[PDB]
DNA sequence: CTTGAATG
DNA sequence: CATTCAAG
DNA sequence: CTTGAATG
DNA sequence: CATTCAAG
């Protein structure tokens, strides 16, 4: 029962995380850059109800805020089935072409599994939930991920913008990857036995037994939980002889 | 009056060449080859007409005989105005896809003309005409050219086949290349000071003075008229400073 | 919807 | 160069 | 006319 | 992948 002796680690019962110990995040622009307003393409009713409900929840939870900026990028109605259930998609491209690029850390899945020790078997795999979302950024870089949004009848102001990390931001896997790194460098020192792989949301803890396993893992995850990150209960692999990371079946003394 | 003093060496005075000292030539097939015989797509009777002469001059001239081959390659009726003045266009492909490969030494127009001192002005151009038509080929390689010729009325047996070197074939440029150099290997002995450019069918004769030139001049068309070549009078460009040779226009110490 | 690389 | 694909 | 490389 | 080009 792992779900119970950690409450504050799952996103199903520690709430929407925030990463306390790491402060907001400045966004750089290239030296030329002038802020970009792009034109909100009409949106159907079917979209606009489709989406209500995320903006609401998000706006709830301080994730999104009203704002007024020169900055402004198109909101898109994404389904999956075949005409339901939507999810706001930002087109963030012209946002990302106006900033400073940083050098892209986040090692390929190929290489990051070859720090696998044949020795360290028992794996827990860990997916932290809405990790973007739990990097604050500075309130002088918020105004650059505004959109609009009109609310069938009574709509909010005019634009919405994000007050932590956005998705489809070019740096987001990085800049989540490195804050992660720089949370976690405490405990990779506190437990110098186990095998602890990071890709940007996607955890992998590697033990030598059961027993190191299930206490490491009791420990990532209350470390976790305390940093303010939060891992997915529902995916949540724990020491398991087998499991799949980043598309690959972990099995038998080896990755 | 050159025209006048070397009758023999023109195309306009001395008829139809045939190099007298080229033994008739053996075309070597690719070791797997078998004959191939393509039909002939309808020609109208616009087309035919407009070949029949060429036929007929060819025929009268021994070039084109009657024959039964194996090997059979489509003719086409290939206009220049708009439509009118028609000429006999083999399409020998599949035959030169059968037909052994021989080393290209034909050198290409740049390399050629630099082999020209700035010492030797006075330049010669002469033209060969029906050049390749001037070396007979072997009884035992010419039903390999075969194709079918009918006529509107009475026509002549079926398939029609070429006894020299023709048109459309691979190898008939540097076939006729290495013939005419081994033709005026003797003159370029005899004539030591004399500059002579080959390009296939194409000669430029250089030298330093006008009476050598003239001398010279002299003395190649006595040879080539002599060997069974024929030049044309009508683009001779005898003795001049200046000369159009290889889309080159030779002028001043230079080419 | 808009984009830009990848295919046909 | 009209389409398809993959993405934000 | 039929082909095969080069462009769109 | 439909067209254009260049050629035999």
């Amino acid at each position: 029962t792992w779900l119970s002796d950690f409450p504050q680690a799952w996103a199903e019962t520690g709430g929407m995380g925030l990463a306390v110990r790491q402060a907001p995040l400045i966004i750089p622009l290239k030296a030329t850059s002038t802020p970009v307003s792009i034109k909100q393409y009409p949106m159907s009713q079917e979209a606009r109800l489709g989406i209500k409900p995320h903006i609401q929840r998000l706006l709830d939870q301080g994730i999104l805020v009203p704002c007024q900026s020169p900055w402004n990028t198109p909101l898109l109605p994404v389904k999956k089935p075949g005409t339901n259930d939507y999810r706001p998609v930002q087109d963030l491209r012209e946002v990302n072409k106006r900033v400073e690029d940083i050098h892209p850390t986040v090692p390929n899945p190929y290489n990051l599994l070859s720090g696998l020790p044949p020795s360290h078997q028992w794996y827990t795999v860990l997916d932290l939930k809405d990790a973007f979302f739990c990097l604050r950024l500075h309130p002088t870089s918020q105004p650059l991920f505004a959109f609009e949004w009109r609310d069938p009848e009574m709509g909010i102001s005019g634009q919405l913008t994000w007050t932590r990390l956005p998705q489809g931001f070019k740096n987001s896997p990085t800049l989540f990857d490195e804050a992660l790194h720089r949370d976690l460098a405490d405990f990779r020192i506190q437990h110098p036995d186990l095998i602890l792989l990071q890709y940007v949301d996607d955890l992998l803890l590697a033990a030598t037994s059961e027993l190191d396993c299930q206490q490491g893992t009791r420990a990532l995850l209350q470390t976790l939980g305390n940093l303010g990150y939060r891992a997915s209960a529902k995916k949540a692999q724990i020491c398991q002889k087998q499991v799949k990371y980043l598309g690959y079946l972990l099995k038998e003394g080896q990755r």
